């Protein structure tokens, strides 16, 4: 019935948005944050954060890793 | 110093999950929860829902359009 055309999002350190467009030309703009963080060391010790919890430095430039901006359109034709 | 090896994502309705692993073989998983959506019709007028709002079907339907589970393995040789 309905279906996705056009996407992209940008994602920061503790949140991030997500931007799509259908084919009918409805937009749906998601906005979303951090719940909790989990990290699994290499040898194997886990390590659960909240979302008021700071982070460590060697953490967040893990984290920043994750943070990007997509887009993605439909080219037919 | 540190890239990302393999990843994947579960996505709900209203919140989803991104699992991540390094290179070095530390991993991170980070849970998120929607915080806000905004839909513009496809004639112009916007709707901004809250981080708990309940959704019409036809929100949810489109929203189940984004649930989506990803997978990515880095191959090399």
């Amino acid at each position: 019935s309905v279906f996705v055309k056009n996407v992209g999002w940008a994602t920061q350190l503790t949140s991030g948005a997500v931007w799509v467009q259908f084919n009918d030309g409805s937009q749906l703009v998601v906005q979303a944050g951090v719940s909790s963080i989990s990290y699994t060391s290499p040898n194997g010790q886990t390590t659960r954060y909240g979302e008021n919890e700071k982070l460590p430095d060697y953490i967040k430039q893990k984290l920043q890793c994750l943070s990007s901006i997509l887009l993605m359109f439909s080219n037919p034709t």
